[PDB]
């Protein structure tokens, strides 16, 4: 059940005038791909606070990825899912190595030594890398059953450049005349049942491959394209999601650099 908005003023959107005329705002399969220009913030940060959403950031740092911690964090606090409710999971070998960060009302920080528990902790999950940095607003514009966020170097290619898994004898396996997007493994979330539907179904098929003795090209992330293939993605989020400002620069279509790899 949800409760009714409540009185909001801002700028009638307009039927006879496109968001944006330079990039494709929703997939063939009615999906809404995200991009700044697409979105009121106002109206999806009351829809989601109304139900009291809980969002679950997950993170693994082992070894040397330790380090990068601190900067991950202080950022993640700044730009965030701010206003809403956080729970960060940090999977490391190293639990005495990990920063103590001071966090804003409403957010918690659990730290796991290297399940059940998300789905009753948290209503979605987001799985990103820890080598990275918030630079801009990451809020509950990305949030739906299961997101993919487009790679950064093949936003642009046509299919037969995506970098697939292209041996038919891999479960990861997507031939040339097949694919929409290439997404990139650093970033994939949704609700906790369909990003735990999905990391099940990987495991299994990685596990198939090694008994096959095959390991696909690009590893998780070729096992991630090819189960949004077949289970396509409520929402994509575009490149402003998942950058590389000192590989690829600021491209006139990105409006804003939100998560960014660090050098
Ligand atoms: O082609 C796939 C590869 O693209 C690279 O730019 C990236 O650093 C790798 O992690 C992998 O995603
Ligand atoms: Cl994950
Ligand atoms: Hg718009
Ligand atoms: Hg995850
Ligand atoms: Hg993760
Ligand atoms: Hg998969
Ligand atoms: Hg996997
Ligand atoms: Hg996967």
């Amino acid at each position: 059940f949800m409760v009714s908005l409540p009185r909001m003023v801002y700028p009638q959107p307009k039927v006879l005038t496109p968001c944006r005329k330079d990039v494709l705002v929703v997939t063939p399969w009615l999906a809404p791909i995200v991009w700044e220009g697409t979105f009121n913030i106002d109206i999806l940060n009351e829809q989601f606070r109304l139900q009291n959403t809980t969002i679950g950031l997950t993170v693994f740092a082992i070894k040397k990825y330790v380090a990068f911690l601190k900067l991950f964090l202080e950022t993640a606090e700044k730009h965030f899912m701010v206003g809403h409710r956080v729970h960060y999971y940090v999977f490391t070998d190293q639990p005495a190595a990990v920063p103590r960060v001071t966090l804003g009302t409403g957010r918690q920080l659990s730290v796991l030594e290297v399940e059940r528990r998300f789905l009753s902790e948290v209503d979605y999950l987001v799985c990103v890398d820890v080598d990275m940095e918030f630079r801009d607003h990451v809020g509950v514009e990305i949030l739906t059953p299961l997101f993919g966020t487009l790679h950064p170097s093949f936003y642009g290619s046509s299919r037969e450049a995506f970098t697939y898994e292209r041996r038919p004898q891999s479960q990861a396996y997507i031939p040339k005349d097949e694919g929409d997007f290439y997404y990139m493994g650093a970033f994939f979330g949704g609700s906790v049942q369909e990003v735990q539907r999905l990391t099940r179904a990987c495991h299994q098929a990685m596990m198939v491959d090694q008994a096959n003795g095959i390991e696909a090209v690009w590893h998780d992330e070729s096992h991630l394209n090819k189960y949004l293939l077949r289970h396509k993605p409520t929402k994509v989020l575009s490149p402003e999601y998942l950058w590389d400002q000192q590989l690829l620069g600021w491209p006139a279509v990105l409006r804003k650099l939100r998560f960014t790899a660090v050098p």
